[PDB]
């Protein structure tokens, strides 16, 4: 949709914090806060699938927009994950041992911005298209 498209990083904003809020270690760490990562969004019928490609980890995720999907984030926690559609944002939220994520992705003129908040910690990417 909006979305559909082949999507790389331009710009982070506390990524640091946002990952260290999570639990991540530092070697884990270091390989996302200098990941350059695309991104690619596509959709078929119910199903849409997110490909995030970098050089030294890829992931990918294929859910239905309201269906709780299990998933292994790029740092290994094992989470429960659901993502809607409101207001034309995709809003993903991960539930792991009693916490949880979002993950809000938004189309803003030429931009992909992902906004990422865990706890009082919120950081902010910008991909545009490649
Ligand atoms: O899409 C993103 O840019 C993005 C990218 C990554 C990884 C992708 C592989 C390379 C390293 C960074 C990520 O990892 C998860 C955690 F941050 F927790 F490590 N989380 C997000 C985001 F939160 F924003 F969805």
């Amino acid at each position: 949709d909006a979305f559909v498209g082949t999507w790389k990083l331009v710009s982070s904003e506390n990524f640091d914090d946002y990952m260290k809020e999570l639990g991540v270690g530092f070697a884990t760490r270091k390989m996302g806060g200098m990941a350059k990562p695309n991104c690619i969004i596509s959709v078929n019928g119910d199903v849409i699938t997110i490909k995030t490609e970098s050089t030294l980890k890829n992931t990918e995720i294929s859910f239905i927009l309201g269906q709780e999907f299990d998933e292994v984030t790029a740092d290994d926690r094992k989470v429960k994950s659901t993502i809607t559609l409101d207001g034309g944002v995709l809003v993903q939220v991960q539930k792991w041992d009693g916490k949880s994520t979002t993950i809000k992705r938004k189309r803003e003129d030429d931009k992909l911005v992902v906004e990422c908040v865990m706890k009082g910690v919120t950081c902010t990417r910008v991909y545009e298209r490649a």
